C-alpha cells in the first residue's frame, strides 16, 4: 500500500515518527510526504527519506502540492496531488491517508484498515471517540447538512465526514482523481468532497474504530475554525443539488467506551468565544440578518451590544441552515462573519443547553438531532 500523510506546519519529529512507523509495517510499499511549501520539516524529512528506506526496505518520497483545484490553495491540492502520483508514479493497489500531526499512530491502524480491505470494502475511515465540545463543523454543519439534503442517504450516517484518516482501492482513487467537483476543492472541502462522491458512487464503506482516539494539535478558541468553518459549509452547498446515486454496504465497527480523559476535555474558551460574538461587526451584516428568520435576527444583533445564544435552538438552527443555503456567498466577508457569528451561537447553545448536561447526554443528543433532521427533510 501507499501511505500517505499530507503536511503543512507540523513539527519534523512528530512526522518522522509516523513515517517511521508506516514505513516498518509490512504491508506498506512506500509513503508519501505531501508539503503545502518547503520548509524545515519537508527537508528534515528529505534527508532522513533515504536512511529510513534502507533501514525497513520501504521508500519514503516527499513532494510539494500542485495546483490542480480552483478555491484557496489548501488540504484539497495536498491530497488531490498525492492521488496523481499515487495513480500515475506507482502501480499500488491501496492508498492510505493520515493526518501527520497525529501522536497517537501505531500498526494497529494500518492493519485494522488493510484487513477490512481483505474482508472486500472499496473504502475503509477511521473513527474516532471525541469531546463533546469538538467536531462542531463535523455535527452542526456537515452531517446536518447531509441529513437535511440527503435524508433517505447514506451520507449523514457516516461518523466522521470531515475525517482526514482512510484507505481506498486503487479504482477509488481513480473514480476520485477523475471526478471535477472533486480535483476543484482545493481548499478545506476535500475530505467533505471525497466523502460525499464515495458514497454517491456506490462505494463500499467500512468505518473501522480507533478506541485510543486521535491525539493531534490542540486549539485555543473558536475563531481557529473560521477559514475551516466556511470551507466546510461551501463544499456542502455547492453539493446541494447533486444526486446520489444507488448505496452500496454501508457497516461501522461498535465503538468502545470513550477514554476518560477524552470525555473530560472542552474544547474551546467559552470566555474569549462570548467576547468574539460582539466583534467585528459591520452594517452590511446588520442589514444581511433581515434575510433570517425574526428570532435569528433580533437573536445575533444583541450580540452587538451582549452575548445572545439561547435563542440558536436546533429548529433555529436548521431555519438558518435553509437561508444559509440559499444566500451565502463564499468570498463575501461579511456573508463569512455572519455564518462565523451564527455559527458560534449555535455551538454555545449546544454547550450549555445540552454539553453541560453531560457526555452521554450530548452524544445521545446529537444522534437525535440527526434523525430529527433526516425525518423533517423527508416530510417537505
Ligand atoms: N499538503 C497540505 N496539507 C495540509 C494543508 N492544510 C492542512 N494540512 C494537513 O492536513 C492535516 C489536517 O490538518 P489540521 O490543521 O491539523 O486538521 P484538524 O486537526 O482537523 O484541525 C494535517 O496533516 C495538516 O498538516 C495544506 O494546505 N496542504
Ligand atoms: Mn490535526
Amino acid at each position: 500500500s501507499l501511505v500517505v500523510f499530507p503536511f503543512k506546519h507540523e513539527h519534523p519529529e512528530v512526522l518522522l515518527h509516523n513515517v517511521r512507523v508506516a514505513a516498518a509495517h509490512p504491508r506498506v510499499h512506500e509513503v508519501l510526504c505531501i508539503g503545502y511549501e518547503r520548509d524545515q520539516t519537508y527537508e528534515a524529512v528529505e534527508r532522513a527519506a533515504p536512511e529510513i528506506s534502507r533501514a525497513t526496505g520501504t521508500p519514503v518520497s516527499v513532494r510539494l502540492q500542485e495546483r490542480l483545484g480552483t478555491l484557496r490553495p489548501g488540504k484539497g491540492d495536498g491530497m488531490n496531488t498525492a492521488l496523481r502520483y499515487f495513480l500515475e508514479e506507482t502501480q499500488w493497489e491501496r492508498i492510505h491517508f493520515y493526518d501527520a500531526d497525529i501522536t497517537s499512530f501505531g500498526p494497529d491502524w494500518i492493519t485494522k484498515a488493510e484487513e477490512a480491505a481483505d474482508f472486500g470494502y472499496g473504502l475503509v475511515r477511521h473513527y474516532f471517540p471525541r469531546a463533546s465540545t469538538d467536531a462542531m463543523i463535523t455535527w452542526m454543519i456537515t452531517r446536518t447538512g447531509f441529513a437535511l439534503l440527503w435524508p433517505h442517504t447514506e451520507l449523514s450516517w457516516i461518523e466522521q465526514p470531515l475525517g482526514g484518516e482512510l484507505l481506498m482501492r486503487r479504482e477509488v482513487a481513480a473514480m476520485l482523481y477523475e471526478d471535477e467537483r472533486v480535483r476543484r476543492r482545493s481548499d478545506w472541502g476535500i475530505d467533505t468532497l471525497y466523502t460525499f462522491v464515495t458514497v454517491a458512487a456506490g462505494v463500499s464503506i467500512y468505518e473501522c474504530y480507533i478506541p485510543e482516539g486521535k491525539a493531534h494539535r490542540l486549539y485555543g478558541g473558536l475563531d481557529d475554525l473560521r477559514t475551516m468553518l466556511v470551507e466546510c459549509f461551501a463544499a456542502i452547498q455547492s453539493l446541494q443539488h447533486e444526486v446520489v446515486g444507488q448505496p452500496a454496504i454501508h457497516r461501522q465497527e461498535h465503538p468502545h467506551r470513550v477514554p476518560v480523559h477524552i470525555a473530560e476535555r472542552v474544547g474551546y474558551d467559552v470566555e474569549a468565544t462570548l467576547h468574539r460574538l460582539m466583534q467585528h461587526w459591520t452594517p452590511r451584516q446588520v442589514e444581511l440578518l433581515e434575510l433570517f428568520t425574526t428570532p435569528v435576527r433580533e437573536g445575533l444583533r444583541t450580540c452587538q451590544r451582549r452575548p445572545a445564544f439561547n435563542f440558536m435552538d436546533e429548529m433555529a438552527w436548521a431555519a438558518t441552515y435553509h437561508v444559509l443555503l440559499e444566500h451565502f456567498q463564499p468570498g463575501d466577508p461579511d456573508w463569512e462573519e455572519l455564518l462565523f457569528k451564527l455559527w458560534t451561537t449555535r455551538v454555545l447553545n449546544y454547550t450549555m443547553t445540552v454539553a453541560l448536561r453531560g457526555y452521554d447526554y450530548a452524544q445521545q443528543y446529537l444522534y437525535r438531532m440527526l434523525g430529527r433532521y433526516r425525518y423533517q427533510a423527508a416530510l417537505e
